[PDB]
């Protein structure tokens, strides 16, 4: 059985942690939102003002060895200030160097969470995010696909909250049987 | 200065409370999350187990007319808990009323949040909500329309965690200028 991480901060988008959230729960598959920060408590301070209770601290794992044997997905969510701190915490860049290109492991990025692919050294040619790091991508060597969601290796990109349901499904669709993917993907009413 | 009460009770969906949350926000619209339940810290158990504090709890607003007096848009999310718990709690229903046909006033719905529009009694012809509701608003005697979101009068429903994003910019259509409209939309990247 899958496990999944998905990072948070002060500063990570609602619209993108609630919907690969929403998505494992309803797959049940084990999900444990992580963050970094130093609230002593795990009380974050979304983007948008939202105050909600973490699971962890990433002060619980000692290095990206040890996260990699207690997960096998990690997500990165976006938010402008959220995806600045995520982006630039050693650990956060350990675990992505970690896991990238792991036959059993995935990457997830979307919106500025994208700016973890370029912090990591991550080689992969072709990505997307948020038109507004779209910049920063390309300078990086990457090239930018203008759509909802990007694979590559096992890395996972999407742009923006517009796209976190679509992000979440190409999350889903690596783990889940045929049947569950369905049964998920029915159930939420996609357009 | 329009201002939104987006309600929220233990067993609300995180998908479609995060969406309309999100869209107001970046459209620098106020917006109150407002608790329907038992705690007295306003901390809410979500429907897939987020712990999340919401803004006020309904017990602060001594009637429906002072409600109208605070807010011009109240938004019901769904998730079956939550819903449950919203859709029949008479201040929710009062509200709803008050606000139905109203000019300046709108109402939102989404998934299990519709039941609220049939135990408040609101003549509306056509519907939408989660296909698990179809039967109920049925039997209530709306005419379901299989489409992402409805609006009829001044009420807005809609299907699922999938609609949430349409959902939360059709209500924001209706009270922003095209043009603050156009930019928070294009902020999304909407896919």
């Amino acid at each position: 059985m899958v496990k999944v991480c998905l990072f948070v901060a002060d500063g990570t988008d609602e619209i993108e942690f609630s919907a690969p959230w929403g998505i494992f729960k309803r797959a049940e598959i084990p999900i444990d939102s992580v963050y970094v920060g130093e609230n002593k408590d795990r009380l974050v301070k979304m983007s948008r003002d939202v105050e909600m209770y973490a699971n962890r601290s990433y002060k619980e794992i000692p290095s990206a060895d040890d996260f990699a044997k207690q997960y096998d997905i990690a997500i990165i969510p976006g938010g402008g200030l959220g995806a600045k701190t995520l982006s630039t915490t050693p650990f956060v860049q350990q675990v992505v160097k970690e896991f990238y290109k792991k036959p059993n492991k995935w990457i997830g990025m979307i919106c500025a969470g994208v700016l973890t692919a370029k912090t990591s050294g991550l080689p992969n040619k072709q990505i997307t995010g948020h038109p507004s790091v779209r910049g920063q991508l390309e300078e990086g060597g990457y090239k930018y696909l203008d759509q909802p969601v990007v694979l590559e290796e096992n890395l996972i990109t999407s742009q923006g909250p517009g796209t976190a349901m679509l992000f979440g499904l190409k999350l889903l669709e690596q783990v889940a049987s045929k049947d569950k993917y369905n049964a998920v993907y029915k159930s939420l009413s996609m357009p």
